[PDB]
């Protein structure tokens, strides 16, 4: 009679909360989805071993089209868990699944876990200064989406930071790198000429948040565009004007050039 | 030889990540602060029992003025952990403490935990639509903070949602309720008269996120301003223009007036 939405956290199998783990262990059935994002620091096998339960993976179609036929029927007479990378309901489509549960007469509860949305606090940038977020999508064919560029423009002009989720082909396990994102943004700038993203733009790259050894780098595009930030996933941030405290953290912790203390504050 | 900043999560001792727990259990010394937020579902005793270590609680003064005198000295010859509610670097000034650690020759690591900043996803509002955040602080003496009002105005004009952290005075055991926040906002409105926050404004309240049964309510200020949302902590949200699916969730899950389903495109 109960469905638990349980977050797996940021990177590996230990990023689930103690609450989420103990609840998952007591569930009769455990499902999981890895299409909204991936858990790059672990494997399905390691997650399964930790929980001690067989984990049935669901595709985007399984969920978006058949959640009420695959998961809810079992949740009617058993305790069922639905695992998702990060924090449940951060992904925009997740929330509606709770309405489906209600419609089916199934109680649902949410067990939170760390999300990249909040983990970016490790960049030293004040969380309150982050504005609207956006996703950099790979262009393809004759389709060249650029809405993320406008998001940076609107946030930056108001002195706010912009969190940029990078494209991911979950099924193929292909991650867009911060380098590719920077190249794309420079390409968009060359087309819109808005003066929003150039070689002189200060950016911050956060790779493998959740890991004990994440890569946190800050610097100008001209210097970071060909830099190796390590294995995925990568997150790109275009900060707005910096509070001196944010700048000092970027210099001392993220290796930012001293120049940001006089140019970006 | 190291200092760990470990988050404890949203509500109770089990909101800590497995990673955080396994590391905390092996540390030589464990310190913590409980003034940046309120974990309403646990006690120091329960946290100590879970981690299996004595926890030395520090006051805001101990941390802000003497972190380098109380904590860092031990981290030079021992494995030390510094625990905090939620995520250690979200809506706190703890990031700067990493700079102090560095200057002291102490390597530091960060272990994330569920944060209210991302837990708001449980309101059904799209996380990417949240703009700049703000804090509603208690007025004191002849000083009446009003900056949060301008944040709402700025976000709303852009169609973005506004997350409002509520004030906390841990030593006095005072936790601002969503009701008190709404009352303060109505007073600022009468002063600035910007038509930003009135009796007809739609708001969302999230109380005790992290618990299994948090209070999630949406409605007009005139109706919710005197409603009992249960024990603290509380957070207040002022939505911007709603997507149809956001409205549907607020109606179905947060008990919002069905009239909000009719969005004005
Ligand atoms: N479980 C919870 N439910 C509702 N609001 C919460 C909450 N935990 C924190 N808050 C809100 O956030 C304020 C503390 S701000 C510090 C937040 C913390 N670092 C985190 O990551 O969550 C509180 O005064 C309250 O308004």
């Amino acid at each position: 009679m109960v469905l638990y939405f349980i977050g797996l956290g940021l990177y590996d199998e230990r990023d689930i909360t103690v609450k989420g783990l103990e609840i998952a262990k007591k569930c009769d059935y455990v499902f999981a989805e890895f299409y909204t994002s991936l858990m790059a620091g672990t494997t399905l096998g390691r997650i399964q071993k930790l929980i001690g339960k067989k984990i049935r993976v669901l595709s985007r179609e399984d969920v978006e089209l058949n959640f009420e036929n695959i998961v809810l029927p079992l949740a009617k007479e058993n305790d069922v868990a639905f695992l998702t990378p990060g924090d449940p309901l951060v992904a925009t489509t997740h929330a509606e699944l709770r309405i489906r549960a209600k419609r089916a007469g199934v109680e649902s509860y949410v067990i939170h876990a760390p999300s990249i949305y909040s983990a970016v606090g490790i960049t030293g940038l004040h969380i309150y200064k982050f504005g609207k977020s956006a996703t950099v999508a790979y262009p393809e064919g004759n389709w060249f989406p650029t809405s993320y560029y406008d998001v940076i423009k609107e946030n930056a002009e108001r002195g706010l930071h912009t969190l940029l989720f990078l494209d991911i082909k979950a099924e193929k396990r292909m991650y867009m790198t911060a380098n590719e994102a920077m190249e794309l943004l420079l390409k968009v700038e060359d087309m819109k000429k808005g003066g929003v993203f150039t070689d002189d733009t200060l950016v911050v790259v956060l790779a493998r948040a959740g890991s004990l050894n994440p890569t946190i780098r800050a610097g100008y595009v001209k210097d970071l565009i060909r830099e190796d930030f390590g294995d995925p996933p990568h997150i790109l941030i275009v900060p707005g004007k910096l509070h001196i405290v944010e700048a000092e953290y970027l210099v001392e912790i993220a290796g930012a050039p001293r120049e940001i203390l006089r140019v970006n504050v």
